[PDB]
């Protein structure tokens, strides 16, 4: 049996400009075991409404997540991924830097 808490990235699909759209990306990579929540937060409220499925794998002991929502980055708008996990004592919030 084994536990292994996940490396997160948070990064956007190609090189953030203010007002041109674009997806913003949480890799979550190389934890175990498999059960997570991992939620995109806009200025601290949580990104309900996202169109695509995750792309979710394992190799082979560990698992691996791929969420990406679309977005418009602004100045303004601050971006984090807050992620759970039997392996935190409390979720992980890790924010894009841009």
């Amino acid at each position: 049996m084994i536990q292994r808490t996940p490396k997160i990235q948070v990064y956007s699909r190609h090189p953030a400009e203010n007002g041109k759209s674009n997806f913003l990306n949480c890799y979550v990579s190389g934890f175990h075991p498999s059960d997570i929540e991992v939620d995109l937060l806009k200025n601290g409220e949580r990104i309900e409404k996202v169109e695509h499925s995750p792309l979710s794998f394992s190799k082979d002991w560990s698992f691996y997540l791929l969420y990406y929502t679309e977005f418009t980055p602004t100045e303004k708008d601050e971006y984090a991924c807050r992620v759970n996990h039997v392996t935190l004592s409390q979720p992980k919030i890790v924010k894009w830097d841009r």
